[PDB]
């Protein structure tokens, strides 16, 4: 043989704003260097391999040589400050025990379970609504509906009293306050343990179909403990208000390509299709989330993932894969296949995937349907986003409408 240098180059990846919706120009980089790439984060320390494609991803995601619970051992570089979920959360739990425990509360989010809460939800949603344009054109669609209806529905399904939500809001923020290096968010993951801790206990313990109750009856009949019990509420609870960031891109995105608005207006019966479509293109976050150590040495695509080695899979790049998604970033309502990643795959695959989609139709169904003429307030470029975070998404959405 020759000189083979056939390990890639650990490509320094810093926190960076992102304006709207466009695409990390550094994730477009790794993509077109290679299948395996590496790369280095703000935080944590060590370099992580990274995968991009369609089919890696899934491999990497649903296969029992990569785990989660290892990570805890080591700081592997990453984009957040500190670990949010505990040790013991899902996000940090392997098949054996991952499955008991997710099994628990699988009953209330599968399609036919979510759609339980459908009725419900689209008369709070209604409620919002309907206060908006009482109120007058000028609005934060954010502010106004985005916002408030996701908090109202997971706490709904998780069966928190509605005087609580604020403090849900708040705690979650906090929580998600991504960086410094210390306990805001460490007091405010304490306070919030307790909060769940304490409503599992309450009765929640005995009969109801909230998600509470469900973790309560299992915790009673020793199903799973307390400690995964309260990780799993507390993850679902803060998972929750991801809708409010994606539908945020989402109308962002819509009444900045008034022809997509205007599909989705004149052709109702396709808005399934059109949000699976949007689901699969919008940047939902930062960088990457949380990786997987490999428990032995794996080979992919030529390169040798050896034990020890933290991984790392974008599911953004695997929506954006050229072969499985012709024209990637082109956003097409009719797309075929479209077999896209943006809720996870493999066991850690969300669990909030059907919610989500039915919040995100109501939420296309009654801003497009009862708001006549609604459109941005400002240029698109006017509307400022997220930074620092770790989900993107509009900070503020101003809009008008007709009305005034
Ligand atoms: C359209 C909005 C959402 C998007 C794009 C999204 C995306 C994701 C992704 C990419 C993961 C990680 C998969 C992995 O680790 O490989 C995840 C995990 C998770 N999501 Fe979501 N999610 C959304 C909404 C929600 C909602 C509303 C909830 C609350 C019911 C939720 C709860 C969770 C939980 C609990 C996990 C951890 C699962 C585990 O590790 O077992 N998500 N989500
Ligand atoms: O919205 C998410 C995006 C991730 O990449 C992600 O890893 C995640 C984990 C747990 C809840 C939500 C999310
Ligand atoms: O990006 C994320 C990474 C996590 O580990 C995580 O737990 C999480 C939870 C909710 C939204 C985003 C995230």
């Amino acid at each position: 043989e020759t000189i083979s240098q056939a390990v890639p180059p650990v490509r320094d990846w810093p926190a960076v704003d992102l304006p709207g919706s466009d695409f990390d120009p550094v994730l477009t980089e790794l993509m077109r260097e290679g299948p395996v790439t590496r790369i280095s984060l703000p935080n944590g320390e060590g370099w992580a391999w990274l995968v991009t494609r369609h089919d890696d991803v899934r491999l990497v995601t649903n296969d029992p040589r990569f785990g989660r619970e290892a990570v805890m051992d080591r700081q592997v570089t990453r984009l957040a400050p500190h670990f949010i979920p505990a040790r013991g959360a899902v996000g940090f739990l392997d098949p054996p025990d991952h499955t008991r425990l997710r099994r628990s509360v699988a009953a209330a989010f599968t399609a036919r379970g979510v759609e339980r809460v459908r009725e419900r939800s689209r008369g709070m949603l209604d409620e919002l609504v309907d206060a908006m344009l009482r109120a007058g054109p000028p609005a934060d669609l954010t502010e106004a509906v985005l916002s408030p209806f996701p908090i109202a529905v997971i706490c709904e399904l998780m069966g928190v009293p509605a005087t609580d939500r604020h403090s849900m809001h708040t705690w979650t923020q906090l929580i998600l306050s991504s960086s410094h290096g210390a306990e805001v968010s460490e007091r405010a993951k304490n306070e919030m343990n307790a909060y769940f801790s304490d409503l599992i206990g309450l009765r929640s313990d005995s009969a109801g179909e909230d998600v509470t109750s469900l973790l309560g009856a299992a915790v009673g009949r020793d199903e799973i403990t307390l400690s995964e019990a309260v990780g799993l509420a507390v993850l679902l609870q803060i998972g929750g208000e991801a809708v409010t960031n994606n539908s945020g891109q989402m109308f962002h995105l819509l009444l900045s390509r008034p022809e997509l608005a205007e599909r989705l207006r004149s052709e109702p019966e396709i808005r399934p299709r059109a949000i699976d479509e949007l689901l699969r293109w919008i940047p939902h976050r930062n960088a990457v989330g949380l990786s997987r150590i490999a428990l032995e040495d794996v080979e992919i695509k030529g390169v040798r993932i050896r034990a020890g080695d933290a991984v790392y899979v974008s599911y953004l790049a695997a929506n954006r894969d050229p072969e499985v998604f012709p024209d990637p970033d082109r956003i097409d309502f009719e797309r075929s296949p479209n077999p896209h990643v943006s809720f996870g795959f493999g066991p850690h695959y969300c669990p909030g995937g059907m919610l989500a989609r039915l919040e995100s139709e109501l939420l296309v169904d009654a801003v497009l349907d009862r708001v006549p003429g609604l459109k941005l307030a400002v240029a698109p470029e006017d509307v400022p986003f997220k930074k620092g975070a770790l989900i993107r998404g509009p900070e503020a959405l101003p809009v008008t409408w007709h009305h005034a």
